[PDB]
């Protein structure tokens, strides 16, 4: 399949909900070709008034590998989860992260949890069915992942591609019907607060997301650590301070540097840890 066709789709989607401006980011991130010059990394990039940052990164190789990795930042002002579609597809399979990332955490308080997912339990459990848990998973993921979270392996076929499409289409509906509803933050410490989640998010995903690996074999390691800081995760640099090992202290090795493994804790969840009421019930 081309997921350029779904970057269209959302492009399109989001222009009828408000009205994209292009991100500084487009005249530093847009083309950039692998090292052995036999893949494309192609990138875009947008703001809106309640958008801090929309972004695409698209990879088709010549060898049946295509990626996507869309995301929606808000601005602090602006509670809203963050829209994310980490698809990462070879010729014969599929490993597939779809969701409304939290902005605040919905494992301990019930407030932000109700206030965004109530209403979205039956979307989740209609891809649910079609798309089956992925199994085993990092644990420390769970931290950041929705009750209608799709994390799904499956192998390519013209149906799973289709329904993949459909998701991805109903998920970001969704969320832009998110976006309508948000009203602006006044309060100075909650938009502070909202900063820091966001912040802490971006300063995981930019030391810890699997697909950094891929990322260093296609253009090196020098140019990839900049697309992933400055790019798919820009803001990890200007919304806050802290460090990595400040936000994951477990993660500090005895020389002070950052534990290579990704999970401290090992991979868990081998079921879905969200029963049919989105409740959370995570065993292993
Ligand atoms: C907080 C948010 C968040 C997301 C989105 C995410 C996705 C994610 N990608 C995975 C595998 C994988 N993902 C990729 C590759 C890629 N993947 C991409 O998203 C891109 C852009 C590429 C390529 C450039 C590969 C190659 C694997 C399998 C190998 C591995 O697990 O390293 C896994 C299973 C491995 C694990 O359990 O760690 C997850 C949960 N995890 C998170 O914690
Ligand atoms: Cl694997
Ligand atoms: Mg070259």
């Amino acid at each position: 399949v081309s997921y350029k066709k779904l970057i269209h789709f959302a492009l399109e989607e989001t222009n009828t909900h408000t009205l994209l401006s292009p991100s500084p980011l487009q005249e530093k991130y847009s083309s950039l070709l692998s090292m052995d010059d036999k893949t494309e990394l192609q990138m875009l990039s947008f703001e809106a008034h309640k958008i801090r940052l929309l972004r695409s990164l698209c990879i088709e190789g010549s060898d049946g590998m295509q990626v996507l990795d869309f995301a929606a930042f808000p601005k602090p002002e602006f509670d809203l989860p963050i829209f994310c579609a980490n698809f990462f597809t070879t010729a014969k399979m599929n490993i597939i992260v779809l969701d409304l990332n939290p902005l605040h955490d919905i494992m301990d308080q019930e407030d932000y949890k109700e206030k965004y997912y109530k209403d979205l339990i039956t979307l989740g459990l209609k891809y649910s069915k079609l798309l089956p848990w992925g199994g085993k998973l990092t644990s420390e993921s769970l931290r950041f992942f929705s009750p209608i979270v799709i994390w799904t392996r499956f192998s390519s076929s013209p149906h799973n591609h289709s329904v993949l499409f459909s998701a991805f289409k109903d998920y970001y509906q969704a969320w832009l019907g998110l976006m309508d509803r948000s009203e602006g933050e006044t309060d100075a410490s909650q938009i502070a607060c909202n900063c820091e989640a966001q912040h802490r998010y971006l300063t995981w995903r930019s030391e810890k997301d699997p697909g950094h690996g891929v990322l260093k074999r296609l253009i090196g390691e020098d140019l990839a650590k900049d697309v992933i800081t400055k790019f798919l995760f820009n803001g990890v640099n200007e919304l806050g301070n802290k460090t990595f090992l400040d936000y994951f202290p477990e993660y500090r090795c005895e020389d002070g540097k950052v534990n290579e493994k990704r999970s401290m804790i090992g991979k868990s969840f081998e079921n879905r840890p969200w029963n049919a009421r989105g409740e959370f019930i995570g065993d292993r």
